[PDB]
Order: structure tokens, then sequence, then C-alpha cells
């Protein structure tokens, strides 16, 4: 659970001077790209040189150079620390030692005045809530700011950080090499005050989470950057999120796969039953009377069978596909459908296609899917066809994936005992986490309009944590927040 090879705000030259000077062969880090904004790049120093790995990531996986595709930047990372000659004229690179970041930008407890540190931590904290700040006076110094507990039962305490030749103490004790150091120990070694008082750095002072009202005038500041900074703060919580996958690796499974290292966690992968391993697909319930969802891969054509197995079993009455079968050249789904009024045969599972109607940003497909020699395991499940995602990074304007995301919600709520809802795109991680993320927000506030506290980076943790990757870029980010602020001004 560490994160700290990856370096937010340091140059290639950086990168370069860092690694020879400060670390051997074998070390390594990670850093946002320079040249290609959105894209990633991997350093790592071999035989006293330093080699760059490019990273990309259009929106749908991370895609390293010469290597595979990953659906998190520490799911990458675990990977190629573990599996040894995987990295590579075919040249072995070896991930060894991780070279750790000082700096203190993507922590979600660093931010601000001792006034204002006092107002948040009073409205929005809790007992143990803290947070770091620059000292006031003293510049270099910083300042921990503790509540511990409007009646005078709590209070916030500020315990001033001494920055002495690039180490930080708390007047006394020992000295730390970086801020995330020395809030690490007194984590897990309080401060107790004279009197008694236990200093407990219990979570990080929420500053994320907002009324929805709020919204346009939060979406204002981020856009002045405070966008970058809120969402690879949030990027470092991925290293708490590297749960099993081992299902997925099975022989057996491999095949089944879109990407053979995006993968479904097996605490909450989609388990087929009653099967002819029969029990795999690359799928996750994702769980916010709200409605749940699957999050799936976009079919093979050795998984159409499972996919219909999976859609009977879960009970599921409504498929959104947010891909085209093929996007510049390459196929990203398998035409798993029937062609209209056309019937198919998928294993066990019978769909026929009734009815096929056209807006312009999606199609929609009536079908009915039963089990073949049971007449009475008959169900329609209605298929959305968004069809308009641009080829490249987010749409301009939410109003289309906001109006398709109603109409999905209001087929779903039309139907009783309906089972979650299947979201899927390619390799079902990037844009797939974007549709349902919008979505929970959005039913949030249509039931409880403005009157509603909305916390994005925690809804898409929340569901990063039941399927990996969820949300791939800070594009998607950025029009999540976009596609929220605009369901709320048409209220
Ligand atoms: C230097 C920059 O200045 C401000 C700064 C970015 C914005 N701020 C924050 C705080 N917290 C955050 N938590 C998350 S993730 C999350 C959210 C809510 N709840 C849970 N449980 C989780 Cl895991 C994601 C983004 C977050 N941005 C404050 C810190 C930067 N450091």
């Amino acid at each position: 659970t560490s994160r700290r090879w990856f370096h937010p705000n340091i140059t290639g030259v950086e990168a370069e001077n860092l690694l020879l000077t400060r670390g051997v062969d074998g070390s390594f880090l990670a850093r946002p790209s320079k040249s290609n904004p959105g894209d990633f790049t991997l350093s790592v120093r071999r035989n006293g040189a330093v080699t760059h790995i490019k990273i990309q990531n259009t929106g749908d996986y991370y895609d390293l150079y010469g290597g595979e595709k990953f659906a998190t930047l520490a799911e990458l990372v675990q990977y190629y620390m573990e599996h040894h000659g995987q990295l590579k004229n075919g040249d072995v690179i070896e991930l060894k030692y991780p070279l750790n970041c000082a700096d203190p930008t993507s922590e979600r407890w660093f931010h601000l005045s001792g006034k204002e540190a006092e107002k948040l931590l009073t409205e929005k904290g809790k007992h143990g809530s803290f947070l770091v700040r620059e000292s006031q006076s003293h510049p270099g110094d910083f300042v921990l700011s503790v509540r511990t507990g409007n009646d005078g039962k709590s209070k916030v305490t500020h315990v001033m950080i001494r920055c002495q030749e690039l180490k930080y103490d708390v007047g006394g004790g020992e000295r730390f090499d970086s801020l995330t150091d020395l809030v690490e120990h007194y984590k897990k070694n309080p401060m107790v005050e004279t009197l008694g008082t236990v200093l407990q750095l219990k979570q990080p002072l929420n500053t994320t989470r907002i009324n929805a009202a709020e919204i346009e005038s939060r979406v204002r500041e981020l856009s002045k950057q405070g966008f970058w900074e809120e969402f690879e703060t949030l990027q470092q919580q991925e290293c708490k999120l590297l749960y099993s996958r081992k299902e997925g690796q099975r022989q057996e499974n491999k095949n089944k796969n879109r990407y053979k290292n995006i993968l479904p966690f097996d605490h909450t992968r989609v388990v087929l039953h009653d099967g002819d391993v029969s029990d795999y697909i690359n799928a996750n319930i994702i769980m916010p009377p709200k409605k749940s969802y699957i999050a799936t891969q976009g079919c093979l054509q050795n998984t159409v069978n499972d996919f219909w197995r999976m859609v009977f079993q879960e009970n599921s009455r409504v498929i959104v596909m947010t891909t085209k079968e093929v996007e510049r050249g390459k196929s990203k789904c398998v035409k798993y459908w029937p062609d209209e009024y056309a019937l198919k045969e998928y294993g066990v599972m019978r769909v026929r296609n009734v009815k096929e109607s056209a807006a312009h940003d999606y199609t929609l497909r009536e079908l009915k899917l039963s089990k073949v020699g049971q007449g009475n395991t008959e169900r329609t499940v209605w298929q959305y066809h968004f069809r308009t995602w641009p080829d490249h990074g987010v749409p301009s304007d939410p109003g289309g994936v906001l109006d398709f995301l109603e109409e999905v919600h209001h087929k779903q709520e039309s139907i009783m005992d309906a089972g979650p809802v299947v979201v899927h795109c390619s390799a079902g991680i990037g844009r797939t986490g974007t549709f349902i993320v919008i979505d929970i927000l959005i039913d949030i506030i249509r039931e409880k309009g403005v009157d509603c506290d909305i916390d994005v980076p925690k809804t898409i943790q929340m569901v990063r944590s039941q399927r990996s990757g969820m949300v791939q870029t800070e594009a998607q980010y950025r029009f999540i927040y976009m596609a929220v602020q605009h369901y709320i001004e048409t209220l």
C-alpha cells in the first residue's frame, strides 16, 4: 500500500538526475508526461543510465509502450515488480527499487490560513480529523492542525512542523525526510499533550464533499489547476485497492479477458452458476432503493455465451453499450445481439431482436431473452447502444450523456424486480466507470434535489474498490463534474 514511486511535479531532466544521484540500477519512478498531456512516463535506471518508457491512456486503459495494458498505474507497477522478466530491443528492464517522492502534493491531508483551517475543521471536521498546511509566519515551515473532542467539548490543536535542512520535526524527537513520513509516524505513535490529550491522526479532513448547489462554484474554483491536483490526490489512493484477481489469472480463463492484465476483483466478480472452469466472466457487481450495476468488458467471440448466461442469471433487464463495435479500425466489442427481427441461440440462451429504435446519440434494441427449452423464462432486455462518444477524449457537452442516462434510468425503474444494469465499453473500466459514476451521482440529485451532499472522488474510490481502475483519465474526471453541474442547472 504505497504509491511513493509516483512523482506528480518533476520533469524528465529532474527524474533523470534524481535516479542517477539518489537511485541505483533497478530504481524507478513514474511521472506525468510533459510532452504528451494525459500520458505518463516510467523512468528506470539500469547500467548507470536512465530509460523512459511511455505510458498512454486515451481513456480506456494505461498502455505501456512495448508492454501490456493495465487498469491502474499501481496494478502496472505491482505486475512488473512481481514478474521478473516481462518488462522490455527486447532487453529486460527490472523494476526493483521504487524511488520515493517527498512532494506532499497528492496527499489528502496536505493543503491555508490558521483561521480558515479552524473554520474547515469546525464545520466538516470530526474527532481525529487533521490537515497539514504551510505555516503562516515562518516560510518553509508547516502546521499540523488536528481536531479532537459548539460548546467547548471539541477543540482544534495546531502543531508546528519546522523544516530544518530539508528535514521536518514537531520541535523534538525524530527528524523526517518528508511530511508524509512525519504524518505516518505520528499516525501510529500519536502525540500526547501534557494534560493527557492524545492528538490522534484518525482521518484527513474531507474537503471534497460539497452541497449539490455549490457544485458550480466548486467547478469554477477547480478550473482556475485545482482539477489536476484533486484528481492526482484521488489517484494516489489507488494503492489501497490492490485486491486479489486470481480467478482471472487461471489458465482456463486467460483467453476470456480482452486484456490479460485487466481483471475483475475476486470478491466482487460475477460468478456464473449452473454451467456445462465455467464460472468465470470478466465482470464485477458495482453497488452504490438504488440500482446496482454490472461493469464488464466488450464481448469476445468466445465469451458471448457467457455474457448472456450472466444477463439471464442476474435478471438484468437493461444493457448500456458505450462503444461502437469498431472504433479507429480496432474491434472493441463483438456483435453479441441478432439483427433486427432475427433470432439467435447463444449456447443455451435464445435472443430475439424485437425492434430497434434510433435516436441521434444512441440505438435502442428491444431484445427478448430466454433459455432454450423453457418458454416461461422469457424476459425483455433493453439494450441502449451509445454511439456518439468521440474517438478522442470525452464529449464536449454532457447533454447527450445525461439525456441518455435519464432514459436508461426510467426504463429500469419501470421494470419490477429488474436486476443490475449491465454497462460495458471495451475494457469496461474507463467509459464504463464514467457512465456508472455519473449515474450514481445523478440519482442522488434526482431524489433529493439541491439539498444533498455529493463527493465525486469518494464515489469514484468506492466504485474503484469493486472494479479495477473505474474512471481512467482526468478528462473523464472533469466530465463527471461537468455532467453533474449540467444536471443540477436544468432542475
Ligand atoms: C495540494 C492539493 O491541495 C488541495 C488538495 C486537493 C484537494 N483536496 C482533496 C482532499 N481529499 C481528497 N480525497 C480524495 S479520495 C477520497 C475522498 C473522500 N473520501 C475518501 N474516503 C477518499 Cl479515499 C481525492 C481527492 C481529494 N482532494 C485537498 C488536498 C491537494 N493535496
